[PDB]
């Protein structure tokens, strides 16, 4: 099936996928100098303080840790946002080697990983039906620079050695999502796409300027993750990042400057 190997990765998802080649796919190069401040942004309103998580499980191409998204908790409002969304799960994306694993990147730069929180339209009623809209989804993307430790990210490291194959899960409650947020909430934002198959053109992107920091020893417990089942042969879970893909025709805005 579909993965992030020589012969099933990024470069082959379009047979399966043709919107792979599509006028929005995710994620892009961001161009800091030339990223439009646009006045007309509302601000940015993160309200995690109900966040509910429930569990943690490898799905085979990374780890997500799933919100309960029944209940008005966990939204994301204003930006470039017209209503409601809602957190349904975040996940991450990292390299073999610090010197890769974010999806998108900044004046080429790539970072030592990609956190995605992903939040769905309460227009929708659920993510999967959001997901087959153009406004359904948007993403707040966070980068990780490797340095000093993020403590908020210590309780996630910490459980990865119970999920270390494909289909492996545990409950997971209690996790608080501001702890892996910087600073600053100054962010780009462009309209895109998931970006792994099925590709959906349904994302508003919204990644933030700061980084966190994480330590080398928090990055490399995602580097003990695998992508198989348990019996089957060993593959590490590193490099489970799309490249940039064409702007094409899209602009993309900055909250500041
Ligand atoms: N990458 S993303 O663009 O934020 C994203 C979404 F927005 C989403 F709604 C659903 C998604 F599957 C993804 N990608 C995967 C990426 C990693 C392997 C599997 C874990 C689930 C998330
Ligand atoms: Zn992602």
């Amino acid at each position: 099936h579909w993965g992030y190997g020589k012969h099933n990765g990024p470069e082959h998802w379009h047979k399966d996928f043709p919107i792979a080649k599509g006028e929005r796919q995710s994620p892009v190069d961001i161009d800091t100098h030339t990223a439009k401040y646009d006045p007309s942004l509302k601000p940015l309103s993160v309200s995690y303080d109900q966040a509910t998580s429930l569990r943690i499980l490898n799905n085979g191409h990374s780890f997500k840790v799933e919100f309960d998204d029944s209940q008005d908790k966990a939204v994301l409002k204003g930006g470039p946002l017209d209503g409601t969304y809602r957190l349904t799960q975040f996940h991450f994306h990292w390299g073999s080697l610090d010197g890769q694993g974010s999806e998108h990147t900044v004046d080429k730069k790539k970072y030592a990983a990609e956190l995605h929180l992903v939040h769905w339209n309460t227009k929708y009623g659920d993510a999967g039906k959001a997901s087959q809209q153009p406004d359904g989804l948007a993403v707040l993307g966070i980068f990780l620079k490797v340095g000093s430790a993020k403590p908020g990210l210590q309780k996630v490291v910490d459980v990865l050695d119970s999920i270390k194959t494909k289909g492996k899960s545990a409950d997971f409650t209690n996790f608080d999502p501001r702890g892996l947020l910087p600073e600053s909430l100054d962010y780009w934002t462009y309209p895109g796409s998931l970006t792994t198959p099925p590709l959906n053109e349904c994302v508003t992107w919204i990644v933030l300027k700061e980084p966190i920091s994480v330590s080398s020893e928090q990055v490399l417990k995602f580097r003990k993750l695998n992508f198989n089942g348990e019996g089957e042969p060993e593959e590490l879970m590193v490099d489970n990042w799309r490249p940039a893909q064409p702007l094409k025709n899209r602009q993309i805005k900055a909250s500041f400057k």
